[PDB]
């Protein structure tokens, strides 16, 4: 076989059933990244998550020249590209990990129909998620589960998630080495920033870096009022690019247990962190307005307010509420927040003061999150937001209580908005109840130095929940 894997998540080496479905009986293997630079360059999305796909395909590079072959960064669509490919190349399989998300279920289809009308192979693989999506469903009689409870029924009927595969070893990927032209490969070379339009001026390191090594560093590292800071433990940007694979992440975790707790069956809740993920990549799968309103089947109908001017605030982190725009400043900054912090600011956007749509937030979280999900992000905003999955009701968080709760020092504060440097830790996640004096020694007048609160909470959420209450009581 003359075989191409495709990379698009599934950024690794280790359990990749597909690459090595690529080199099975294979006189020649690429692996190639197919990147629009045009599209990236016109792409909303903020750099932080554009420079993580780099640095993990950086990395893949990096363990392709120690199999002594290389990745190729083809530039272009797929569309456009492949039947280039196929000729040029003589291709004779072409292999890539499953994508369940409706867009990609599209696109791909397209691609195995030109590839059969091609005399092409295709081969795919579903180690981006723990199960068969589609078997979930069959079981739930056509449907995906709308509830966890019901989710986590379907999946105690069914076998185990598959086991890790074994990593494509240094001699199998001898026996088919593609032809790496020379130093002309560099046409073939990981585009940096710059290439893809990103200003770089006084970037600086990545707090979160891209790729395989790390995601399988970070990962070993951890099987031994900061929780808010991002850890040297947060694989999530890894799992989203498939960095790092569920699979392994699910089977690590069950050794761990084996060993600390000995004698012991694990509950499903040592796993609940990646069954959650499961959960929502079912209800996404067949889906293709999933992370809308309007015309998605599952989400209730709700008249959120239309306030650009409210979200831009939010968005900024410019409400007047200091745990929310600390909130918001680091996720524009770092691109990762706290699990607890997404639920914070996400519920002040929606049922909890601002009223604006969930959609809005996706987006917002869509532009700035590493581990931005199509699934797991619209998901979680539906949830919350109590407009799919049963929910009606949710977990109530004060914009100031719930700071003061999580970090009474204030420290969190200080670091992401250093304006409010000044104010003792009685006043800093209100600083509008602050006196005058209290205010001028802070350096910082509230109205001037830094926006009053935006809402008043107390009424805000009351008159919410009336609302709330309005909707489901003519729902039924
Ligand atoms: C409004 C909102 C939006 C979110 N958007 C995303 C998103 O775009 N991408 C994303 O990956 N996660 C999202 N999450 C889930 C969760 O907040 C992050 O996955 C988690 O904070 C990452 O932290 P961690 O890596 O330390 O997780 P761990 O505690 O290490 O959990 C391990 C992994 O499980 C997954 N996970 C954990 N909790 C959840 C959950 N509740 N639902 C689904 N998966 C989970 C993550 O992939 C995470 O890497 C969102 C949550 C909320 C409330």
């Amino acid at each position: 076989a003359s075989s191409v894997h495709w990379f698009r998540k599934g950024l690794r080496l280790h359990d990749n059933p597909a690459l090595l479905a690529a080199v099975r009986g294979a006189r020649c293997v690429r692996c190639v990244y197919i990147l629009d630079p045009w599209f990236a360059a016109s792409s909303s999305v903020g750099i932080n998550r554009w420079r993580f796909l780099l640095q993990s395909l950086e990395d893949l590079d990096t363990s392709l020249r120690k199999l002594n072959s290389r990745l190729f960064v083809v530039r272009g669509q797929p569309a456009d590209v492949f039947p280039r490919l196929f000729k040029e190349w003589g291709v004779t399989r072409l292999t890539f990990e499953y994508d369940s998300e409706p867009f990609g279920k599209e696109r791909d289809a397209a691609i195995m129909k030109m590839a059969k009308e091609a005399g092409v192979e295709v081969v795919t693989e579903n180690s981006h998620t723990l199960y068969d999506l589609d078997r979930i469903i069959e079981l739930n009689g056509q449907k995906p589960p709308l509830t966890y409870k019901r989710f986590q029924a379907l999946i105690s009927r069914m076998e185990l998630p598959k086991k890790p595969a074994v990593a494509v070893s240094s001699q199998q990927m001898e026996s088919c080495r593609a032809e790496i032209q020379e130093n002309h490969d560099d046409t073939y070379g990981v585009p940096s920033l710059e290439e893809l339009g990103f200003p770089t001026e006084g970037l600086g390191p990545a707090v979160w870096q891209g790729g395989e090594t790390e995601a399988l560093a970070r990962l070993d590292k951890h099987l031994e009022a900061n929780s808010l800071l991002a850890s040297p433990t947060g694989l999530s940007p890894y799992l989203r690019f498939g960095c790092l694979s569920c699979r392994l992440f699910y089977y690590r975790l069950w050794d761990l247990y084996k060993k600390v707790k000995r004698n012991s069956t694990p509950p499903l809740s040592l796993f609940g962190q990646l069954l959650w993920r499961e959960f929502f990549y079912t209800a996404a799968t067949n889906n293709p307005r999933f992370d809308r309103m309007e015309g998605n089947p599952i989400c209730i109908q709700i008249p959120w307010d239309r306030n650009p001017e409210a979200l831009a605030k939010w968005a900024e982190g410019k409400t007047g509420f200091p745990w929310i725009d600390a909130i918001m400043t680091q996720l524009r900054q770092e691109g990762w927040i706290h699990h607890l912090a997404r639920h914070a600011v996400a519920c002040f956007l929606t049922r909890g003061d601002l009223w604006v749509s969930w959609e809005s937030g996706v987006r917002v979280f869509d532009e700035l999150l590493l581990d931005a999900d199509f699934s797991v992000n619209a998901g979680s905003w539906m949830w919350l937001s109590c407009s799919a999955f049963f929910q009606q009701f949710f977990h109530c968080y004060c914009p100031v209580g719930f700071g003061r709760r999580t970090d009474p020092s204030g420290d969190y504060i200080r670091r992401y908005l250093p304006k409010l440097k000044g104010f003792p830790s009685r006043y800093i996640y209100e600083p509008w109840n602050a006196p005058e004096s209290v205010q001028k020694a802070a350096k910082c007048i509230i109205g001037v130095d830094y926006p009053r609160p935006i809402v008043n909470h107390a009424e805000t959420s009351r008159l919410n929940i009336e609302r709330m209450k309005q909707i489901y009581q003519q729902l039924s």
